[PDB]
């Protein structure tokens, strides 16, 4: 399923502090390189929150798992039936996002369909006030087997640099559970070294985000 380039489609319906928006993304992924290339468009106009705050929500099955760690790749093992991915994201001293996504193959395309709900954000906070830098730091995504639910428990803290020079933390709590009933690979503890680079197409006038992502599994 992931031997070569795979087309990707991402759909997100969001509601933050009552502000409703929709984001659509398209591109491709190459697990062999652990690379993702995607463009996202806010199809409802201006995005009410900073693009960087939606990166983690907007397909870890594209991570490059070295061959000696392939028995720890839950993400691809759950395919093509896919997995449900849910998170709660708390922005320090501000609101939180609650998301529920379904990641699976629809025809030849890997599709990530998400629903996001944001509550308790400060009107003039770093989020609703768009005070975050348009960039992204590298982070380690810690994965643990969740034997019980035959899935995984994932945790990590995102560091969003603020335009004033400070840092806006976003604690992520995520759970992944297979959509299929068959067995999947339950990994030993490990992490995904994840890198993201954000850019803009100067010719594009719609509110958008061009994203390049590099991810390699490690820890074993």
């Amino acid at each position: 399923l992931f031997t070569g380039v795979v087309p990707i489609l991402v759909e997100l319906d969001g509601d933050v502090n009552g502000h409703k928006f929709s984001v659509s993304g398209e591109g491709e992924g190459d697990a062999t390189y652990g690379k993702l290339t995607l463009k996202f468009i806010c199809t409802t106009g201006k995005l009410p929150v900073p693009w960087p705050t939606l990166v983690t929500t907007l397909v870890q099955c594209f991570s490059r798992y070295p061959d000696h760690m392939k028995q720890h790749d839950f993400f691809k093992s759950a395919m093509p039936e896919g997995y449900v991915q849910e998170r709660t994201i708390f922005f320090k001293d501000d609101g939180n996002y609650k998301t529920r996504a379904e990641v699976k193959f629809e025809g030849d395309t890997l599709v990530n369909r998400i629903e996001l709900k944001g509550i308790d954000f400060k009107e003039d906070g770093n989020i609703l006030g768009h005070k975050l830098e348009y960039n992204y730091n590298s982070h380690n995504v810690y994965i643990m087997a969740d034997k019980q639910k035959n899935g995984i428990k994932v945790n990590f803290k995102i560091r969003h640099n603020i335009e004033d020079g400070s840092v806006q933390l976003a604690d992520h709590y995520q759970q992944n559970t297979p959509i299929g009933d068959g067995p999947v690979l339950l990994p030993d503890n490990h992490y995904l070294s994840t890198q993201c680079a954000l850019s803009k197409d100067p010719n594009e006038k719609r509110d958008h985000m061009v994203l390049l992502e590099f991810v390699t599994a490690a820890g074993i």
